Order: C-alpha cells, then sequence, then structure tokens
C-alpha cells in the first residue's frame, strides 16, 4: 500500500467523545467538531509524513515507520506519547504510549477511501476521507 496523496474528509463519527476522553476543553471541542480536515500524505520509503490540515490549525506527523518516537500532541491535548507506527499487512497501526490507556489508531485504504479509526480509553472515532486531485497551497 502507498498512502501518498491528498484526501478530503467525508465522515467523522464519534469525534466529540474521542476529544472528551482526551480532556480537550469545551470551547476547543466546539471549534474542532466543526472542522473537516484534509490529509496530505507523502510516503517516502519508510519516512512517512501525514499532514492533518484544517482552516483552524494543522497537526503534522513526520516519522519513520517501525521506529518509536516522542510524539508532541500540542494543539490537540497538549500531551506527549512514545509512539510507534507499524505496518500490519496493508494497514498502518499506531500505538501512542502515555498517560491515556488504549491510545492509538489504525489507517487503511479501500478503493478511493482513506479509513482512519482513532482510539483512546475504549472510545472509537471513525473517519473516512475521499481521494481528491484539486490541490491548494498550505503552510
Ligand atoms: C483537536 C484538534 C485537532 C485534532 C487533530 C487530530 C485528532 C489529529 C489526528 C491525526 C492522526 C490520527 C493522523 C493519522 O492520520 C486539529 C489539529 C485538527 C485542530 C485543533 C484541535
Amino acid at each position: 500500500v502507498d498512502f501518498t496523496g491528498y484526501w478530503k474528509m467525508l465522515v467523522n463519527e464519534n469525534f466529540e467523545e474521542y476529544l472528551r476522553a482526551l480532556d480537550v476543553n469545551v470551547a476547543l471541542r466546539k471549534i474542532a467538531n466543526l472542522l473537516k480536515p484534509d490529509k496530505e500524505i507523502v510516503q517516502d520509503g519508510d519516512h512517512m509524513i501525514i499532514r492533518t490540515l484544517s482552516t483552524f490549525r494543522n497537526y503534522i506527523m513526520d516519522f519513520q515507520v517501525g521506529k518509536e518516537f516522542e510524539e508532541d500532541l500540542t494543539g490537540i491535548d497538549d500531551r506527549k506519547c512514545m509512539t510507534t507506527v507499524s505496518w500490519d499487512g496493508d494497514k498502518l497501526q499506531c500505538v501512542q504510549k502515555g498517560e491515556k490507556e488504549g491510545r492509538g489508531w489504525t489507517q487503511w485504504i479501500e478503493g478511493d477511501e482513506l479509513h482512519l479509526e482513532m482510539r483512546v480509553e475504549g472510545v472509537v472515532c471513525k473517519q473516512v476521507f475521499k481521494k481528491v486531485q484539486h490541490h491548494h497551497h498550505h503552510h
């Protein structure tokens, strides 16, 4: 699988409960729930960049698959985790070790869809994005 591309959000299921389990404050949850971020992904060998792009703020991941790293979640819940993203067949599995139990996510492709299941403390949020071709500049 190659995740490289630009992807536009189609659905975002149960995001409020995911953010509440991360202790994101009420005012920021109100803002965040309205956002429909894009994903811009570049898979360059095992060097993976996943840019979560929104009109409010972006969240940038930039890591090596298979190598644990210190993930700085400033702008989300302002925690840090020891995070590992690994291949599991055609799926990408992420474990975010830290204060919250069961924190991580799974990402995969079906057809023209990027599927992303985010988890923390037994809460499940499911996002689906559609592959798109009209690009625009971002930071
Ligand atoms: C709460 C919050 C946000 C949440 C971002 C999230 C939850 C990003 C998850 C990224 C993953 C799981 C990438 C793998 O594709 C953004 C920054 C949009 C805007 C500010 C408030």
